């Protein structure tokens, strides 16, 4: 029982750039000149970025004697995330959450003529039901044999610190998972093209591009928040309206500093031309155009379920087991603004949205559908309607009115489809809503 | 009386540019290299969005 | 009932109906013969009878 | 995940932990009859015809 | 610039598995693929694309 290593060189996975050891010899009035004076330049050159696997090696005078060790340094860290003020409380009960949001309803012209038979006549009221379920479970383990590790080192206090960021290095890897679950909510949301876009890489008219983004975001902030609201910041098309104390602006680094430095410095009282939501700066997302998101206080509806910490001792292997178990939910509201600074090449046409979701209608009724088309550009894009799923006589219109035949049991797709590809190529964009049958 | 929904997908007309699970999968040295280590990623992946 | 299964409002589909009253169901079962125990024996196996 | 209620989880545990009490004595009820069926089956009661 | 693999030093047994992950430093924002081979020359001995 004996693990050693043999035949390992100093340049293990070293990939050397222009072999400066040879560059100072080969210099003749260039920038190394410096260097030519000194002598044990090249022992320094050889070892001077450290060793990576360590070998005996005896000393220059006697042979037979070993080098020791004289010195022995233990790295620590601290990591916790920053995005810990986006979590809500905890849950001890349950595992789904449901949210319900009402819409406003559509006027209607007054005709005493037609208030004639339908007096009783029922409006069903526009309101949307979302779902939100527990979603991640996980533990962290990590043993402590803590009887061979007496052999690695000489003095108690070393073995000590060792074991102290063996510990700590759970907390750690716990604080940079949630981190990079709370950031995959945002890249995943991304993805489905749940967001909406706003691309800020264009120049204002000709070289209007110093400050377009500043411009760009200013006036995305004041427009969501606007009294009478809108419906084009949301995935769910559905008026809803933000107030400023409740934005919260995600940016990049890179964002950061060039705002602080193209626009805050040679800029007078910068109270009229700094960022508008509360601000929180990351490395980066990991889609391709992500720059910036501004969400809702409200978008993050992160909760979670369980944190505890369990050990184990094994007496015959001789060792401590260590358990950290983490449950925890993570989702995001649709009915909460949301908007995403890209820089890219964005498809013109993001996502359809069915505004009826879910239906629910009889062999001889009816159902209308409207379609939200969120196009990234001013152009107009038309919409086709089809149905699937039906038997025989089951149709929609090209407005979106579905009929359902009188005889039939069988549950329908509807879906609005719109095409941004050019012929032979197409490309397509399918908004789809289920429709119950109920005899 | 009793109205009931079979089966429905859980993208129900969710159109992706890319598919971030496939990725995820298959990167090397690429933004996502992060989320590899993450465990439950496909099951955040596929709830989170509501 | 043995399985049930999500049911949607009648007048809002979106919505589903609730569970209302849970209730649980105790029993306790005893032995008649019960008094024809007699005591205790800590250590040994056998019993003689003379 | 299955309850709302920590009371019903509190009512719930305790009828698991009462079943195996329950199981119990319902198995020496058992026990005790089966003590007179083999006594009958070795032939060693007084039979009385009727 | 260079590739750095996690572990650097490992010790398996004859049954054994190891796993090994691999950081490119990119300068350019460009994906780039990485090929995994083993030059142990043991016949048996095979190291897969992940």
């Amino acid at each position: 029982m004996r693990i050693t290593f043999n035949d390992v060189k100093t340049s293990l996975g070293i990939t050397e750039s222009y072999d400066i050891v040879n560059a100072i010899r080969n210099s003749q009035g260039d920038n190394f000149k410096s260097y030519v004076p000194l002598a044990t330049a090249n022992n320094v050159a050889e070892v001077g970025a450290g060793i990576l696997i360590n070998q005996t090696v005896q000393n220059d005078f006697i042979t037979s004697l070993v080098d020791r060790i004289g010195l022995v340094v233990i790295r620590q860290v601290s990591l916790n995330n920053p995005l810990k003020k986006f979590k809500k409380g905890q849950i001890p009960l349950g595992r789904t959450i449901e949210e319900i949001y009402t819409d406003i309803t559509k006027e209607k012209q007054y005709d005493a003529e037609e208030a004639e038979q339908k007096v009783f006549e029922r409006e069903m009221p526009n309101v949307k039901t979302l779902f939100h379920e527990r979603n991640r479970q996980g533990f962290y383990h990590q043993t402590i044999q803590d009887d061979s590790l007496k052999t690695a080192f000489v003095s108690w206090g070393n073995f000590e610190s060792f074991v102290s960021s063996i510990i700590n290095a759970i907390y750690n890897s716990a604080e940079v998972d949630e981190y990079e679950y709370m950031k995959l909510l945002v890249d995943n949301y991304y993805s489905k093209g749940l967001f909406t876009t706003v691309k800020i890489d264009e120049p204002t008219s000709s070289t209007g591009a110093l400050t377009e983004f500043v411009k760009k975001m200013r006036a995305t902030a004041r427009k969501l928040t606007l009294p009478q609201g809108s419906r084009d910041w949301n995935s769910m098309a559905v008026r809803t309206r933000s107030y400023m104390e409740d934005l919260h602006l995600i940016i990049d680094a890179d964002l950061e500093a060039e705002l602080d430095v193209d626009v805050l410095a040679k800029a007078f009282n910068m109270n009229r031309t700094d960022f508008l939501g509360n601000v929180t700066v990351i490395d980066g997302f990991a889609s391709t155009g992500l720059e910036a998101v501004l969400v809702d206080k409200d978008w993050f509806m992160v909760y979670d379920n369980l944190h505890k910490m369990e050990t184990v001792r094994n007496p015959r292997g001789l060792y401590w087991n260590y358990y950290y178990h983490v449950w925890q939910t993570l989702s995001v509201s649709r009915f909460a603004n949301a908007v995403a600074f890209v820089s890219g090449d964005v498809p013109a046409v993001t996502q359809v949205i069915v505004s009826p979701n879910i239906a629910a209608v009889k062999q001889g009724g009816q159902q209308q559908f409207t379609a939200y088309v969120r196009a990234t550009n001013a152009k107009d894009h038309k919409v086709v309607w089809s149905v699937e799923g039906g038997s025989t006589g089951t149709a929609i219109t090209g407005d979106g009115l579905l009929s359902v035949s009188g005889n039939e049991d069988n549950q329908l797709t509807v879906k609005a489809t719109v095409d941004i590809g050019t012929e032979d190529k197409p490309k397509l964009v399918v908004g789809e809503a289920v429709v119950s049958i109920r005899p």
